[PDB]
């Protein structure tokens, strides 16, 4: 139940810094994407995007960041070696006591296909629970 013990794909970014960089990436995220921490810490997550990534879906994420709201989408992402995967992606802002966004949590559920129906429902339920758990752990450890 510790932040570093959560065995899920996620990053935490700081939108009060230039270009909303990654300030924490989970071990699972590194294994999934094949990047190491000296490669992606302090960088924006958009390195996951590539030729087949749908630009309109990316705009939805952009808008949600600009508006400081949550969002859930499915989109194609790329590992460092350039292999494609489908990503059910959930963005969850982390607000302090007065409602200022301190960080964004980003959770990735990787797969080989875009999901529909009950399988999409399941995936979305899962990543939204994971984001809740991350937010609680980070706060309980005064991690950031
Ligand atoms: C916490 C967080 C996690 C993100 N995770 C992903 C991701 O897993 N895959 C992806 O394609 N974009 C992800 N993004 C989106 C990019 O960082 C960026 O916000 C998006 O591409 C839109 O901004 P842009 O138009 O400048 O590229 C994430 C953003 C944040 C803030």
């Amino acid at each position: 139940t510790t932040l570093e013990r959560i065995e899920k794909n996620f990053v935490i970014t700081d939108p009060r810094l230039p270009d909303n960089p990654i300030i924490f990436a989970s071990d699972s995220f590194l294994q999934l994407t094949e990047y190491s921490r000296e490669e992606i810490l302090g960088r924006n997550c958009r390195f996951l995007q590539g030729p087949e990534t749908d630009r309109a879906t990316v705009r939805k994420i952009r808008d949600a960041i600009d508006n400081q709201t949550e969002v859930t989408v499915q989109l194609i992402n790329y590992t460092k070696s350039g292999k494609k995967f489908w990503n059910v992606f959930h963005l969850q802002p982390m607000r302090d006591y007065k409602g200022d966004v301190q960080y964004f949590i980003g959770v990735q559920l990787d797969g080989t296909e875009r999901l529909h129906g009950a399988a999409e429902r399941e995936a979305v339920c899962l990543i939204k629970k994971t984001a809740f758990q991350i937010a609680e752990a980070a706060n309980d450890e005064n991690y950031f």
